[PDB]
């Protein structure tokens, strides 16, 4: 009743939750290792993708990256036709929409997925692509995680994933950076935890407060000043250097502030720096 | 020890502290503000009188350069005083100023204020305090007029430190939100549409921070739930998305540089949290 390709982390993590509900579940892996275990719970494992595709209409692609998709599926392109391929990736929007057209030109349906959680979260997922083909396999997808359809463009699901990861990676390194500064001044990562937690948990309040102003392209400085902002970032950079810690991350922050100041935003809200990000 | 206090520095923060003290029965002398006089404060015309008025002096200044400008010409009269510096400068400037004050005979306490002026006089609020234990305990009660107190230790720099590293995270994290929003908007998705996802992502960080804390704390970075190598590839995807949107790449490429130094140093198979050694220059010779 479903097929999983890419018996890696999420791969098995998905295949497990499928056999736990009663679908004829086939499987297959790139390196072509046997990965026996799940074969003992209702899983056929074909000797090529030719059959693993002709097994069911639904197919879930959990590959390392999109390049690997073309490699294994090109041999069987004559059988992609009439299938619905759910492509769960971590790649850029352009790669997703390149992939979707490739699959559409073989006669297949497609859904682009952006998984929001580690395989342990097998909880929401981004989905984009043709509306009708998503609604038709909605229930089946809701087994893996919650579904959050974002629209028609096959790249929307990748895009939403990527801007989450933008924030996650940058905020998490600032936490590692802040922890390096803390340790060099003699406070442990364990003592710092509640303070790093409150800061990160306080950010939604600021986002909710600024969003409507950002939405309107307005940056009044009634509650904060870019200038005070900048002075404050300068204190962070000097704190870091005095502690003997690498300064490249906070310096990158200071540079965005500096550009805002020189574009005349000193009296505006620091949120005006989004204009600097839009290369104004 | 009567209920009297001096507040030097009368910007939004000093005015609130002074009002909090007035409302709690202190005779309050000030120097920099018509409003606080109408409420019972006494203005000292000069720094010398301000300092002579009381043992306990509260400083709310822009930073420590401001402290020397106004305290230097009155170096005498600093003797048996207890100065509380409630300014937000670096730890090293707080250690310097503590030693400068003690050399003129003044006890000292550093504070880092975690709230806007209007959170002063609410028990919900806290302030970092650091410096010699006994002088802080002898003034604990008075300082709780303004906020709760979180004494952090002897090192006079610790209050400023805790403030600065929460700034480190706040500004870096907020800019990544602005950066992410720009990328969203450039792909036609509004900041209101993005809002829920931006808030969830920031909301879920305490969970990741809690998970990694005992490993980081023990200097251990095993690769059992994440790999640096996979992380750099994810950062790479982010930069490519950012540039396809026409959005400035400064912020995410700085992030990528850190991952690069980590890979270069043989940590491909460690957790990405081993990047904290990169930040400590463990790879750079001492």
């Amino acid at each position: 009743s479903v097929t999983v390709i890419g018996l890696g982390p999420m791969g098995k993590a998905m295949a497990a939750a499928f056999l736990e509900h009663g679908y004829k579940v086939t499987v297959w892996n790139r390196t072509s290792n046997k990965a026996d275990e799940l074969i003992t719970k209702g899983a056929v494992r074909a000797s090529t993708v030719h059959e693993a595709l002709a097994a069911n209409e639904l197919v879930i692609l959990s590959l390392t990256d999109y390049d690997a998709m073309y490699t294994i599926l090109e041999p069987a392109s004559e059988n992609l036709s009439g299938k619905v391929l759910v492509n769960l990736s971590s790649d850029t929007p352009d790669k997703a929409r390149e992939a979707a057209k490739w699959l559409a030109n073989r006669g297949a349906g497609h859904i682009t997925g952006g998984v929001q959680v580690p395989p342990s979260g097998i909880s929401s997922t981004y989905y984009s692509g043709p509306k009708e083909v998503f609604e038709a396999n909605k229930e089946t997808l809701e087994v893996l995680t919650g579904t959050d359809y974002r629209g028609e463009d096959p790249g929307l699901a990748a895009l939403y994933y990527q801007i989450q990861m933008d924030m996650f990676w940058t905020a998490m390194l600032s936490y590692l950076h802040a922890t390096a500064v803390a340790q060099a001044n003699g406070i442990t990562a364990e003592q710092f935890l509640p303070y790093a937690a409150e800061t990160m948990s306080s950010l939604p309040k600021f986002i909710e407060f600024y969003t409507p102003r950002i939405n309107a392209g307005e940056y009044p400085g009634d509650v904060d000043r870019l200038a005070m902002g900048m002075a404050s970032v300068e204190h962070v950079v000097h704190t870091t250097q005095d502690a003997g810690i690498d300064i490249t991350l906070p310096t990158a922050v200071l540079e965005v502030f500096r550009r805002g100041m020189e574009n005349g935003h000193a009296g505006n809200s620091f949120t005006s720096l989004i204009e600097i990000f839009k290369k104004s």
